[PDB]
């Protein structure tokens, strides 16, 4: 307790919370998705409900220790509260996504976070043919929604989303499902803004 | 990192927060509408639903710094809980308007703010004839609720609301979409207010006109 | 800004909160209602949503001060949650009521303050007959709810609701509407309380 | 303004707050129910929804002030966050209690608190046979959750729930409505535990 | 009350707060349920929700006293909120667990902690065949969201749910209610991670 007491002490009651990245301190935010369920569709309003996870991973300089100072703590779980931590949006969602998970992250020696929210969102799908063999596509981006490829750039580790822990017993069954980053320009801003976009190919069981 | 938190503690930690503008002070706030989905029409309570982003701008003089004395930092991003924000409403709600996005806004170095909220609002709107080739008109005014035109004014930099990332397959097309400024008068209260009128004219998607 | 930031520093930051009213410092409420729509009834539960704006105003010696001190500075607008404001419910609500405006109140130099706060109200109301010619008859009304007509009394300025603003296509027209200041007794207390009784007469348009 | 200012002052600022009672100190809470309206029933989900408030009573030591020596104050409102309240739950609730008024109390000279709030309850209840002419009976049991008799005991005045507040146009007519202490024993601990038993009879109007 | 506030005092405003567990400092979480209702069963969406109170039991050095230095207070209650408690979640919920019961712990002298929150959950489960003789069996994992299995440890007094509370009347019945400690490895992470799997089969009333 006294060495971990004292290490968060150290990083978080000494200066002033990190500001978010810069042009010139910019970062890069990994994600990933689990998918669990599509838990319904709606065809009278073109809105459909997921329930996933979202990996989420970065890296600062101003959360690295050295662990021989800290009787060789290697990493730390804390409230998501605590630190920064990238506004991540959907694009085209239609209700406040729900928040199904404790927020709390685990910080490591080197300065990497890892962030792992459970999640429903609804969001803008037309769902018309998804009882037929061949089924429906949908998608939907993920970005930050304030800070532009010069400041967050984001990247997957692979294309794949996760299914191995899908609901067996839902109502749909997935054909096939994605994550792959974009870049996009808005009428907003000039510079160029960076998403994943997750495309979920889906039928009635 | 260093330079940009001895910005932000120099404009934030060093006096108290802005109070809002005055009648000696007075601040014009720049709108526009980005409408993405009419989600739903509700025939029997007279209610619609839209999805939309909307553009904020506006500037303070207590806002601005010399880039030169912070390493020629331009702009930064902070949290709207940080700054003032205008109060714009939505004149004809029937629900509290729901949050869609993370509300950081970005501050630039001559005061000027930008903050670009979504949002889910629910108002008043008759959709009576919607499944028809004419389809229905639909308006609702955005406004400060409690500055009036001596303190608060607003303005457009086109009338077009942006209609460009409207989903493709909603349940709805829309046929036009306008956002105006307009003056009004109140009941309680002598002063002009100032809005926003956003005129949606839609129809249910068809096969053709 | 510099004037008023003096003059909100002087007003807030140097006493404590004004506790509300008393016996002997006694205070009268104005309220005023502005009905905009009747959204729906539910003649299955027997309860009707309104949605208004209710106008309330008062008035405090301890938010007074001399404009010549603070740069003419006759009025301002302050967050509600910075003052007192006075705890008027409807006694006959079946739901939380939603808040649909900033919660902003104006205080001007004589210690008036003027509260205009959007609602929407789930109240009681049997909507049997709307659909005929003489409509239905619905009543709700508002008061404190912990302070008796000794501490709190109320008032109009006219017995007629503002209907100017009523939406025009409404499901309902309003045939009429009244506000009207009452007292009551009730079970736990021998202390009169006083209410504003809103008495809304509608049918189907 | 300025006697209660600093009989407030005195009260809160000076000391810890009340951290609840004990064993050795234990606490007496009087419950009465004011029925206003069974707004609706689920027979398909067994759920019924009622509004009601509820009248709390208790007295502490520790609240206790001379009036002489603060301008002849006997009791004063205040924030039910100011002081300590009794944890009194719904033992059969399927949803959250909603607040339907200000959470305020009065507290009075002789350390007596009253605090009356207004609930909306949905609780687990069987409606079959509402529409027959016995109609039906249900129950919830209300007392703290985590205190036992050893901590807080309840008592009611009065057997006869209170309906002279009951909504004339309801759905739903009451037939009778008591509330009566009783004590329970539960699996996790061997101590006695008080609630006040609320048994409504009723059907539809 | 000056004992327990000295005490109070003492454990809460002398240090800062626990830190929660380590790799060489674990801690075991004891668990158990209470089944009070099975609400509703959604066939069109493949949930079903529960209403429940989960025992948590836990034991930290941190908030050892002796009682002899404090009057002989054996223990006390105290709101959730001033204590560390663990992050256990439903791992195939859809919704945010909605909370039916004040959060207050009681700590005992020795550093034990017991906390019983009640709980509504929608989670994943098929009720087809739900009105049949043989039921339907679903299944729900509980366990720390960030925790390893090297920082937090779970287990059960018993396999057998409680369902000597179960309500009476529900629409389903209960056949059989267990709880059982598993062990799980997910895709972000090498580390086993514990769960409670609680496991009911019912069928309609
Ligand atoms: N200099 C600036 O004020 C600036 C520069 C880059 N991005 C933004 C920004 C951008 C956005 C938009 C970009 C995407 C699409 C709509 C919304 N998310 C939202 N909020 C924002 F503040 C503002
Ligand atoms: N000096 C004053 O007391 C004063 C002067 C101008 N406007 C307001 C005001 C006005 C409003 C209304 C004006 C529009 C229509 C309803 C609401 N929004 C709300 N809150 C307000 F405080 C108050
Ligand atoms: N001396 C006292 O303790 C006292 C004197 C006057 N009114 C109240 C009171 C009254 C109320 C009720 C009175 C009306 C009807 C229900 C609720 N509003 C609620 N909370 C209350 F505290 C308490
Ligand atoms: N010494 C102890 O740890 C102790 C002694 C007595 N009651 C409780 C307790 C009891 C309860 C339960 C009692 C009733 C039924 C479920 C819940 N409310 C909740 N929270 C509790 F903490 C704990
Ligand atoms: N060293 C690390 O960064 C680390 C080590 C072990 N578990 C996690 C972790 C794990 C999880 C997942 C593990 C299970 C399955 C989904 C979620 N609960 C969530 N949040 C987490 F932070 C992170
Ligand atoms: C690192 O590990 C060893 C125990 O394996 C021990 O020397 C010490 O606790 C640690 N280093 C410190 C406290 O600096
Ligand atoms: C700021 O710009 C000037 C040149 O105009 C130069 O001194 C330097 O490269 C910049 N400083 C920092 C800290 O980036
Ligand atoms: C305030 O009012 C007086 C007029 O009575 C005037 O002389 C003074 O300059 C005014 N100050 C302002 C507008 O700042
Ligand atoms: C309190 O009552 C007594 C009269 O019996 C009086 O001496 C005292 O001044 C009173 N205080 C007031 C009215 O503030
Ligand atoms: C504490 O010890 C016992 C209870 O086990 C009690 O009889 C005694 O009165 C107490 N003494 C003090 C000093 O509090």
């Amino acid at each position: 307790q006294a060495n971990l007491m004292r290490l968060k002490s150290d990083l978080f009651n000494r200066s002033p919370m990190y500001p978010g990245p810069t042009k010139d301190d910019p970062l890069t935010v990994t994600l990933g998705f689990t998918l669990q369920d599509i838990v319904k569709v709606d065809s009278s309003t073109n809105e459909v409900d997921l329930v996933y996870y979202e990996q989420q991973r970065w890296k600062l300089n101003s959360l690295m220790w050295d662990p021989n100072e800290y009787g060789n703590i290697t990493d730390f779980r804390t409230s998501a509260a605590d630190i920064w931590t990238p506004d991540i949006t959907a694009y085209s969602s239609t209700r406040p996504v729900q928040v199904l998970s404790p927020q709390i992250a685990v910080v490591t020696h080197d300065g990497s976070v890892m962030f792992i929210p459970a999640q429903r969102l609804s969001f803008m799908c037309d769902p018309t043919g998804v009882d037929s063999e061949e089924g429906v596509t949908c998608a939907v981006k993920f970005g930050s929604w304030v800070y532009s490829g010069f400041e967050i750039d984001l990247k997957t580790d692979t294309d794949q989303v996760d299914l191995s822990s899908y609901y067996a017993s839902s109502k749909y069954e997935i054909l096939s499902a994605t994550q792959t980053r974009q870049v996009q320009h808005y009428s907003c801003c000039p510079e160029p803004y960076i998403d994943v976009n997750l495309v979920v190919k889906f039928r009635e069981r």
